[PDB]
């Protein structure tokens, strides 16, 4: 599957759910970022305006991409693999309720599993891994990558 042939890797946040407010989404994405640059050789940059690599959209139902999201529930989010374009961009379905901790979808966690499959990576069958098909919460300080996802990203990158 593919990979991106650059370690020095840019996001965009394009437009920001009206659920928390912008320094909240601003540091939990910059914190998923992290935890992956944690472990590989990958740097992440961000980007307010102009060309990135990793757009990150807030949309709900339709959106352009022939994946439609599906209201409340169910999916909460979806990223697509390494490429031009479309490539590399984690979308976020904005009728779930996104939040910093519990009491709703926590978007720290849920992109961290975005950003898994935005640098290439499937699912797992742990359920202690990030990238296990179903969400689950614990707080960012207890949060460990398991080492099926650091195996499974270092595979990728180193
Ligand atoms: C039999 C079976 N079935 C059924 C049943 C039912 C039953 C019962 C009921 C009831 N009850 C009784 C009791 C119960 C109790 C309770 O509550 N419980 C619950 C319920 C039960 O259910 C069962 C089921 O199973 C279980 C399991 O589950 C679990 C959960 C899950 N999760 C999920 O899903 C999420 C969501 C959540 C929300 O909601 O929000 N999601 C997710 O996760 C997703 C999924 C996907 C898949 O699919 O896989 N995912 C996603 O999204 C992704 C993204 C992401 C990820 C993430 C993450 C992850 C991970 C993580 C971690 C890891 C590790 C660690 C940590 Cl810390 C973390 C993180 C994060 N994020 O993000 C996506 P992706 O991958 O990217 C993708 C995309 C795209 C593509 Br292409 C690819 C990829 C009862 C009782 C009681 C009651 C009451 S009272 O008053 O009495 O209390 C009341 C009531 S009411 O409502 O009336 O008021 C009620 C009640 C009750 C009842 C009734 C509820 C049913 C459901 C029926 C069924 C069955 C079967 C089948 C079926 C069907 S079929 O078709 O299949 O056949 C269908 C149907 S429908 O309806 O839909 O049509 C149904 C059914
Ligand atoms: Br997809
Ligand atoms: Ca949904
Ligand atoms: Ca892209
Ligand atoms: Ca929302
Ligand atoms: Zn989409
Ligand atoms: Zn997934």
């Amino acid at each position: 599957g593919p990979v991106w042939r650059k370690h020095y890797i840019t996001y965009r946040i394009n437009n920001y759910t009206p659920d928390m407010n912008r320094e909240d989404v601003d540091y939990a994405i910059r914190k998923a970022f992290q935890v992956w640059s944690n472990v590989t050789p990958l740097k992440f940059s961000k980007i307010n305006t102009g060309m990135a690599d990793i757009l990150v959209v807030f949309a709900r139902g339709a959106h352009g991409d022939d994946h439609a999201f599906d209201g409340k529930g169910g999916i909460l989010a979806h990223a697509f693999g390494p490429g031009s374009g479309i490539g590399g961009d984690a979308h976020f379905d904005e009728d779930e309720f996104w939040t910093t901790h519990s009491g709703g979808t926590n978007l720290f966690l849920t992109a961290v599993h975005e950003i898994g499959h935005s640098l290439g990576l499937g699912h797992s069958s742990d359920p202690k891994a990030v990238m296990f098909p179903t969400y689950a919460y614990v707080d960012i300080n207890t949060f460990r990558l398991s080492a099926d996802d650091i195996r499974g990203i270092q595979s990728l990158y180193g």
